[PDB]
């Protein structure tokens, strides 16, 4: 496929998720943001790693899509196929 995108699972649906209200508070906090977003979720343990990779991977999807897709042609028909 391609580039659609490329969420990341964990890192991208809880970053983007949060990096924005962590980067704002400061407005460049990030040092702080990447860490409030670090640790709480190594904190955590699988509950929120774990899932947080859920998030964006049940995201990942859409974007591995537009990718494949192309690729897809069939990856679309003869996989790609549909192709069942």
């Amino acid at each position: 496929g391609k580039l659609p995108e490329s969420p990341k699972r964990a890192e991208e649906i809880w970053q983007q998720s949060v990096i924005g209200d962590y980067l704002a508070r400061f407005k460049n906090d990030r040092v702080k943001a990447l860490k409030a977003m670090e640790m709480t979720w190594n904190n955590m343990e699988k509950k929120e790693k774990l899932m947080w990779i859920k998030k964006a991977a049940e995201d990942q999807k859409r974007y591995e899509r537009e990718l494949s897709e192309m690729r897809a042609p069939p990856a679309a028909t003869n996989s790609s196929k549909k192709l069942e």
